[PDB]
């Protein structure tokens, strides 16, 4: 019948999106750097996601097509964004706007919520 999943926090995915995107531009393998990511993560269910999110990269999926596994997580935009640098060479720069991306997404939303909860009480 019907399911319904949720998203992970704002900071967790500005967390594994700085971490993937400084492995990657290091010069790791792909398969290498999700895997350090996943063993670095302290939320078990990023561990698991991210374990599988590997699990298609090393049956050849590219990074965007496995992360629609997750599309509750990782929305059109960013699934669009990697599958723009996979396709032209630069999954690399890529990963490192989508990085700043995230972390500017984690201050403003946090500072709302933040604003909310101290002006009601
Ligand atoms: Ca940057």
């Amino acid at each position: 019948g019907f399911a319904f999943k949720r998203g992970i926090s704002t900071p967790d995915l500005a967390l594994i999106t700085r971490q993937l995107a400084t492995l990657v531009q290091s010069g790791m393998p792909l398969e290498e750097c999700l895997r350090a990511v996943a063993e670095q993560s302290e939320k078990p269910r990023i561990r698991t996601m991210l374990v599988a999110v590997r699990a298609k990269v090393t049956e050849g999926y590219t990074l965007s097509d496995s992360l629609g596994d997750y599309p509750h997580v990782f929305d059109e935009l960013f699934r669009s964004m990697v599958a723009a640098g996979e396709k032209s060479g630069h999954l690399d720069s890529v990963l490192e706007r989508l990085a700043d991306y995230a972390e500017n997404r984690q201050k403003m939303r946090s500072k709302l919520q933040q604003a909310s909860e101290n002006l009601y009480f």
